[PDB]
């Protein structure tokens, strides 16, 4: 049922089509495939009286557009090129219906842009819809992304209510597939005195963490990018557990930050760990290079250790270099004790 303009469109028929040609079918391009690609890209270099003449035609459908699969990047596509008054309309249209648009699997991404390109006050005001939603959104295929990008985005006084949400609910939302991730963004941007409460409900329960499928992300996160007292915390929760935890699926990725990220005593303890254990019959070191996870974390001990620690490694590792060739991971530390034996 396409127009004629469309179809002709779409058979390549103008090449130098212009947004001034599409005056009656903006609605039907914006919702097309390759109609919506046309109208994005020209909206970028459109002089402010060709995106008004665009505008008029779409902001009568414009909350059917910010749910539409194509429609909704022209949406966003005037948040980012638009007027004031354009972003103006768009807020209004928007306002009432914030919710139901961040569960909404176009229209998170129209509100992320919203806040990207918003004035402080205009944020405040459509983040303030999530009062009373804010676990739901967490957990949502999409709201998932709009609260990450409330919190990358807007002021830390306007996110306070997102926060004190999260009370009592750091582990369950650290074990989330989406929720780890908005664990991870309010480490990054909110203040001081937002993340204190979040990393102490956090080490209440890092043993847990560590070995989550998702969870451990998070821990890794604040060995990456965290103070070094809540690194030290985490050490805590590793040293005397370095063989078993290596081999772990998950909590071997946490080990590896460790030795990578922790501090200078801190590595050299959990390097001395597995330098001085026997597995039974086998040195720590033999049982970890076979393992298909504890392997990289020997790599890692290999590259941080200091001189006189790497010495003791490299002369526990030599005696086991025909074990190595059996695996297809051994290329990597054999590679090193070739580099380190000249």
């Amino acid at each position: 049922g396409r127009s004629r303009l469309l179809e002709d469109f779409r058979n390549n028929r103008f090449p130098n089509l212009q947004l001034r040609d599409l005056i009656g079918h903006i609605v039907e391009f914006s919702q097309d495939q390759h109609g919506s690609r046309f109208i994005q890209q020209k909206l970028e270099r459109a002089t402010p009286a060709e995106r008004q003449i665009v505008f008029n035609e779409i902001l009568q459908a414009a909350y059917q557009l910010m749910t539409d699969v194509f429609g909704n990047y022209v949406i966003q596509k005037f948040f980012e090129f638009g007027s004031l008054d354009q972003k103006l309309a768009l807020a209004t249209r928007i306002r009432g219906h914030v919710l139901p648009l961040a569960l909404q699997m176009y229209g998170c991404r129209v509100i992320q842009k919203a806040l990207e390109s918003i004035s402080s006050d205009q944020q405040s005001e459509m983040v303030k819809e999530l009062d009373g939603h804010v676990l739901k959104c967490v957990k949502d295929q999409n709201g998932n992304h709009v609260v990450q990008k409330c919190i990358e985005c807007v002021q830390p006084q306007s996110l306070q209510f997102i926060i004190d949400a999260f009370k009592g609910q750091v582990f369950v939302l650290s074990t989330h597939p989406y929720g780890c991730r908005v664990i991870q963004r309010i480490l990054e941007h909110c203040t001081a005195e937002q993340t204190l409460p979040i990393l102490e409900e956090l080490h209440q329960h890092t043993e847990q963490l560590v070995q989550d499928q998702y969870g451990n992300y998070v821990i890794q996160h604040v060995l990456e990018h965290g103070r070094p007292e809540d690194k030290s915390k985490i050490v805590s929760e590793i040293r005397g557990k370095v063989l078993a935890l290596s081999q772990h699926k998950f909590a071997s990725n946490v080990v590896e930050k460790c030795v990578t990220h922790a501090s200078r005593a801190e590595r050299a303890l959990l390097i001395d760990e597995v330098c001085c254990q026997n597995d039974g019959p086998h040195s720590a070191l033999y049982t970890m290079m076979k393992d298909q996870y504890a392997n990289y974390v020997v790599q890692k001990m290999i590259d941080m250790a200091e001189p006189a620690q790497r010495k003791i490694i490299m002369h526990k590792i030599r005696p086991h270099i025909t074990t190595l060739r059996k695996y297809t991971y051994g290329k990597h530390i054999l590679a090193k004790l070739e580099k380190y034996y000249l």
